[PDB]
């Protein structure tokens, strides 16, 4: 089952990180979003109810990256696959890719971050 | 057999969507297709005839992406998956990607969609 | 063993296509060549003696994407598989990606290709 | 466990090479890396302590690449994720990736290198 | 005055070019259309009456460019400003540049084209 | 005087535009502001008071672009213009460019928009 | 008389430089020609013979590019202006700008070049 | 005199900025200088003497951006324009471009920053 429903490339700004000087000025947030989901249901069907809402699921994302800060990447990606596999009983499986491009990190690079991948119980 | 023929990138303006607004305006929609095929035998061989003609997969694509209009991704990748595995019996498994660069999401990302893989049987 | 020698993007110029037309004016073709080497010799030794020297390679994707004019990618990846393999006994698998990022299909894409990948026996 | 945290694109001005022309020169050096880290623990915690904190990783791979010069990519990189493993016994596996954008290579391209994959023992 | 209007990278797939086997298989064609109109009316009524809809100036550029075929991009950009300035009494300059990203030369080049600025008599 | 402080490719989302369907779904608009400022006195004495501060700028952008809808571009502009020549007499010109490059046009391009420019009295 | 026939982002490797190491390994030049040409006899007479030909230009460009080695870019552009120049009297001034994407200096940035604009006597 | 002497997005991390926070933490910094210089001389004689060498430049740029922190950007401008003009009697302006691409701002763009032109007296 390889189908999947996906958001690549969300940017928000947010307050994230260890460091307070980071907390205090904020950066952009790069967030991809890729959900295991069996689409052969709605791929029939042609309605909405049969698969996950992207849209509801960027709102999922957006509340979160945009909430309450927290020191690092990870707790902010394990936040949302939590969330997106609570309220989605259709998503077999979760994976959260969070990427700083522009970190505190004295360098040339395109970006650093972190990626899980949660299974729905 | 990890043999491959791809169209990347295929980019049609369509009006697909859930919302009557969007169905309305439409927007350009991004679609990748990946065939399993083993490429062997057009690959000793130089002829056209043992391999899938991509020039023809384009158009199976484009008669689906700029045909009628359906609520979801996932509906428009499922037909267009059918349709390519119906008719070149050489795949043995389609993948289509299909993704929204500008859906109706009030944020800032590079893209939303979905993935499906489909054998051919 | 996930250790691996790449050349990403490579591109020439080349007269390959099943329609005439094509095989008059030509266009740019993309290659991308991985291949499955252990790297742990040459990572202690520090000698190229050691590993498969990616000029050599290069090389010989540049022999064959701009020798003789063939019908199809899959021909074409399959002759630079062919070749590397033979050359070099030290890699156990090519995987060859040629993309026609500007083919003779009327549409908007971003490219069409195939990937073949062949182990070196 | 697909979990990892990441760091892409960095890049190092740096003399490595086997010809001693590009030794003299020196050239820019594109480089990934990718480690697989259970962040099970810090995604509960929040706490910077229970993570491999992506800062001191960067130090790590700049130490290398902007240190002396060696003729092989494949020896930068086994020497990185060595460093790595090392260091950190949260990580259970770590790639690297090298690629020279702007080798000595008559030819256009956008790439070529080497990745490698390390599990810590 | 340095108001204007623009329609920036617009991409037509047309059948335009001297040489016959260009005029059979065709290509994208980038065009970018920027007109001098003053648009403080405009910009103090928000009326759309009171400036050029640039959705119409988009109609009557794709109507030539992916109209008759012609042998030269100076032709083809000769009609799309006179078009425009024909019809638009309030568009008192028409700059128009058309590019050939995959143009029909052995090399490696971003592209090749022509730009022709006409005032509105 | 050829000194300038600019503020290049600032997106905001909005609902602004001449159709229903946009005013009610929205798009991204992407903004370029350049100021004419005289830099020489803040030059030497590297005090923010004698520029004016980026950072309020694209404060005053912001609150247009998000704010009340509007039909045209040419209207945000001269009010984003004319915010700043208001706010700012050490601005002797504000050249204001916004993008659409998602508008409701069926068609394949980079994007369409318009630029004013606007002196100080 | 803003009317111009232009080749963006040509792609030579060459061995051009004032350091022998890099006359030695070599690298990518990129040029942009654009040539003041009156286009309104071909734009109305759609003749190839009336205006300037790009397909030869870029012949004449690649010439020198890739012929003889010289120490700077400002003669290499010298030399590619005077031959257009000469031989197409249709032209009335050659601007040609020559970047060095990778050229021998120790740091991140984007290119480094020159541009000179000749008009032809 | 249209000739020049260019190099493009330069980049250095720094601590420049008006606020302690950035001062503290850093970000990259994009650089673009261009040089107005008459080069028929060194066009016609191929020696690097007769022209100002971009290498040198950079060394230049690089010794302002990377050294002692200041509040703005027009402040290392008029630093950076002061240093080249000081040095370099050949050339005739100087224009620097410093582009935040990230800097301490709340919202979506490109790049934020400033330019100055400044002639040699
Ligand atoms: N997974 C998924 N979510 C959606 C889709 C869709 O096609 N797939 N279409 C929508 C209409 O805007 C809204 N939300
Ligand atoms: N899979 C595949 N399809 C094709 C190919 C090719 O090389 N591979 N070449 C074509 C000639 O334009 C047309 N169609
Ligand atoms: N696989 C491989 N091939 C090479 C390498 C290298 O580091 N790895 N370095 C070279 C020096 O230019 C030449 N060729
Ligand atoms: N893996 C990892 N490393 C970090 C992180 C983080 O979120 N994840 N955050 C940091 C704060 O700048 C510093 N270092
Ligand atoms: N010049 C111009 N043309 C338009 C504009 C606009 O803002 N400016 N808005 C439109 C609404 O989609 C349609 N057409
Ligand atoms: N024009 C201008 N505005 C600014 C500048 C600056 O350097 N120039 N620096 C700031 C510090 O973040 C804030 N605002
Ligand atoms: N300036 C110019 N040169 C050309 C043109 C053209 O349209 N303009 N078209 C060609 C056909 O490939 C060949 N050469
Ligand atoms: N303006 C300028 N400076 C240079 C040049 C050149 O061609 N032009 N070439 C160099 C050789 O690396 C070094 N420095």
């Amino acid at each position: 089952m390889q189908d999947t429903i996906f958001l690549k490339g969300m940017r928000f700004y947010g307050y994230h990180g260890a460091l307070s000087a980071e907390n205090e000025i904020g950066q952009i947030f790069k967030v991809d979003v890729t959900l295991k989901v069996d689409l052969s249901e709605a791929g029939r069907t042609d309605n909405v109810i049969d698969t996950v809402h992207y849209g509801e699921v960027f709102e999922e994302v957006k509340s979160i990256m945009e909430g309450k800060a927290v020191n690092l990447l990870e707790h902010l990606a394990e936040r949302i696959a939590n969330r997106i596999n609570s309220q989605y009983n259709r998503v077999m499986e979760t994976k959260v890719r969070i990427t700083k491009e522009n970190p505190p990190i004295p360098g040339h690079y395109d970006g650093v971050g972190i990626e899980i991948v949660r299974e729905n119980k």
